[PDB]
């Protein structure tokens, strides 16, 4: 099964200057939790942003271009990336703007962290049809000392 996991701020903004503006440790904890032990797929930019493999997970990187680090698996297409994962229960696309657009069509579930923060960005999450998605999990959280905004963890499974 393929899955997208992401954090959308106001107006589906997900990144800016190769970084998630807000600071919500609750979110990352939630990322770590739902990605742990599962193949994860991302774009070259998103790789350049983390700089070091994500631990206890197979890291696949989509790049039309050759491979610059061997601590990870490089692939040149979406088909090549899913195949690179082998036959596993769930595949986590921690994607990237463009990586989400290509994978959304094959996704069976979406892990969305909706952030009540309004920052500007140069990268958005694909504009998906809510109609053809079911809400199976949704937990709201007020802002606290560690997290300055209110957020909601949401899990959608394609109908
Ligand atoms: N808030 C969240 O949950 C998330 C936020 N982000 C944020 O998103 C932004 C980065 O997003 P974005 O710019 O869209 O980039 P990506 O990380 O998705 O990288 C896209 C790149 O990977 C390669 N690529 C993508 N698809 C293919 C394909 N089918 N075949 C071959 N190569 C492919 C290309 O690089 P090449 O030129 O080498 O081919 C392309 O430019 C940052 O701001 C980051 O912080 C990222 C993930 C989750
Ligand atoms: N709930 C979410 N944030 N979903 C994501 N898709 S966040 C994806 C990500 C981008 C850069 C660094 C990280 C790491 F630091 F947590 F590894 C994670
Ligand atoms: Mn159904």
């Amino acid at each position: 099964m393929i899955s997208l996991i992401a954090a959308l701020a106001v107006d589906r903004v997900i990144g800016m200057e190769n970084a998630m503006p807000w600071n919500l440790p609750a979110d990352l904890a939630w990322f770590k939790r739902n990605t742990l032990d599962k193949p994860v797929i991302m774009g070259r930019h998103t790789w350049e942003s983390i700089g070091r493999p994500l631990p206890g997970r197979k890291n696949i990187i989509l790049s039309s271009q050759p491979g610059t680090d061997d601590r990870v698996t490089w692939v040149k297409s979406v088909d090549e990336a899913i195949a690179a994962c082998g036959d596993v229960p769930e595949i986590m696309v921690i994607g990237g703007g463009r990586v989400y657009e290509q994978f959304l069509p094959k996704a069976q579930k979406l892990y969305l962290t909706h952030i009540d923060a309004e920052v500007e960005g140069d990268t958005h999450f694909p504009d998906y049809e809510p109609d053809d998605w079911e809400s199976v999990f949704s937990e709201f959280h007020d802002a606290d000392a560690q997290n300055s905004h209110s957020y909601c963890f949401e899990i959608l499974e394609r109908r």
